[PDB]
């Protein structure tokens, strides 16, 4: 897989950010996690966190798999990552979201995520308390 530049135009929450990739304004959502709804126990937490990696960052970047780039709402499939930390990891290993929505052929970093799942569990945290 290849990292590509983007800049974020806004934070939207735990799973969905709105960043402008090639020029154009897209809605991403993060590859092989689930985040609580806002309005959903953890969800601000999840919101939050993901909104200050990402306002945080000096430089975001998008990386697809190798399958689908978007979904059936439009929505761009990625993993990203901030001043090279993988969002969707760190959201797992704070047990902030959940592995799921594991596609075959989307699905390179499911290994990396199912661990860091495994130790935010064994540290009982957040979703996972
Ligand atoms: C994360 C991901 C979601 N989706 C679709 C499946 C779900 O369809 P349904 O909307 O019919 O449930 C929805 C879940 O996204 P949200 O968790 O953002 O709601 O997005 C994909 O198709 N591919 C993906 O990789
Ligand atoms: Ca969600």
């Amino acid at each position: 897989l290849h990292k590509e530049p983007a800049t974020l135009i806004k934070a939207i929450d735990g799973d969905t950010v709105k960043l402008m990739y090639k020029g154009q304004p897209m809605t991403f959502r993060l590859l092989l996690v689930d985040t609580p709804e806002f309005n959903e126990k953890y969800g601000p937490e999840a919101s939050a966190f993901t909104k200050k990696m990402v306002e945080n960052a000096k430089k975001i970047e998008v990386e697809f798999d190798k399958g689908q780039r978007t979904d059936k709402y439009g929505r761009g499939l990625a993993y990203i990552y901030a001043d090279g930390k993988m969002v969707n990891e760190a959201l797992v290993r704070q047990g902030l979201a959940k592995v799921a929505y594991v596609y075959k052929g989307n699905n390179t970093h499911e290994q990396l995520l199912q661990k860091a799942e495994a130790q935010a569990k064994k540290e009982k945290l957040n979703i996972w308390s």
